[PDB]
């Protein structure tokens, strides 16, 4: 159950794939366990159901900090919801939450409930953002994919996290400083399901908040592994990327068997 | 993977009685012999196996401040380790690796690993070392039992934690007040596969470390349920209490089954 033709490295960089894209906005004033956010999803809803992805903002951050990954993610055959938390300064604990009930929300009672395949969920975040996915994960093993980016939480330890787990630091961020967060975090995980750990060469703590090929390639590639079991992009992850300017360390459990 | 149904049918008398019907004995383990915790000493019953349980103490205390659940509890046919931690000031999360470690050295090292069941392992702790036993069971969904003795923690959702869980409070409690550690803690737990709060009527933070008739028959029952599947103790927790002046709230998801 795989969506669009046999990826290539140009494919997957592109800034949209093969799906084209539409947008629904859910009012905060409509939902109560998170503020609201946008649906991006594939117009072409004749085929098979989707996988779905709910990507969480920073302390401060509104949607608008993750907007891109809603067309760049949908268009290569995902629902994706942004979404916005009760308020700005919430921390990573109650950030979990709030993205696990926005993808209740969203098979339960969105208006894209029925071409998404409730199976296939995932989390994505940014920052405490970040620290709510891996929480998130740690709370629902069912979840299918998790990518914490710039990851903060003051919880260090997250080896009871049974989900498939992309970590990408950024080398510089003086915020997350990747010793103190998305490292400890990567170590802590378990050697299975599967785990990697990207770190953006020369990057700051805001390098998720905008256009990023590296971010978008092994992001797309892992939601296609792991929430879509789509073993076609099991080669852009295994073997580790190598030569590449944009990458400082990369860390992984490579290969990732289907188990 | 049968249950285990260690000892006489049981009773009243039987399960708030000091010692159960097992001969304990003890071993010391040094903490210049292991790692990933602090040594501790191991309780152990007088041909099958027995559920193992390791138990943590609070920040600032050591092992003495749970030592009477040894002979209380090994004495009801269990393996228990009241560990020490690396040092007293450890951190709650540390404090569950340290419980997991302890279990781990029980099973693969021990003088006594030929009596444990691997299968069957539970955490118990004071305080911190309560924090620590919550995000142990978080972190191990294995863990078949876990017993938080007036719990203290800064994780205040434990949605995640798979585990049978019984958390005992203490009504005035000042240190780690029910109201902000032990009841959130237990209203976060699922509601499958089994949880219960015992709140200990007028009690503070140190009732756990004298020993306590109340907390002695909630945790030998809840060991026995969920630590040897031994449904002969359903009966002590389901459904729950009621007219025991020893006991100011109760909450549960009875029936466990």
């Amino acid at each position: 159950k795989v969506h669009g033709p046999k990826p290539t490295e140009e494919s997957i960089t592109k800034p949209r794939g093969p799906f084209e894209v539409n947008r629904r906005s859910v009012s905060r004033l409509k939902v109560k366990g998170f503020g609201g956010g946008t649906i991006y999803y594939p117009t072409n809803t004749t085929d098979g159901l989707f996988s779905a992805v709910s990507i969480s903002p920073g302390f401060t951050g509104t949607q608008e900090t993750m907007a891109w990954y809603g067309p760049r993610l949908a268009s290569q055959g995902f629902v994706v919801f942004t979404i916005d938390t009760i308020t700005t300064t919430d921390q990573p604990d109650s950030r979990a939450r709030q993205l696990q009930a926005s993808l209740k929300y969203l098979v339960n009672k969105s208006k894209v409930k029925d071409i998404i395949d409730p199976a296939r969920l995932g989390v994505m975040g940014h920052s405490m953002g970040g620290g709510g996915s891996l929480k998130a994960a740690l709370d629902n093993p069912k979840l299918k994919a998790a990518i914490p980016l710039t990851p903060w939480h003051t919880t260090k330890d997250f080896r009871g996290v049974r989900t498939p787990t992309l970590i990408i630091g950024a080398q510089n961020d003086t915020v997350a400083p990747v010793s103190q967060h998305a490292e400890p975090f990567y170590k802590s995980l378990p050697d299975k399901p599967g785990k990697a750990y990207l770190e953006l060469a020369g990057a700051s703590h805001l390098a998720p908040n905008t256009d990023n090929t590296t971010i978008a390639k092994f992001s797309i590639a892992w939601l296609k592994r792991f929430l879509d079991d789509d073993t076609r992009y099991d080669r852009f992850l295994c073997p580790p990327p190598r030569n590449n300017k944009s990458i400082s360390d990369y860390r992984s459990t490579c290969p990732y068997k289907e188990h």
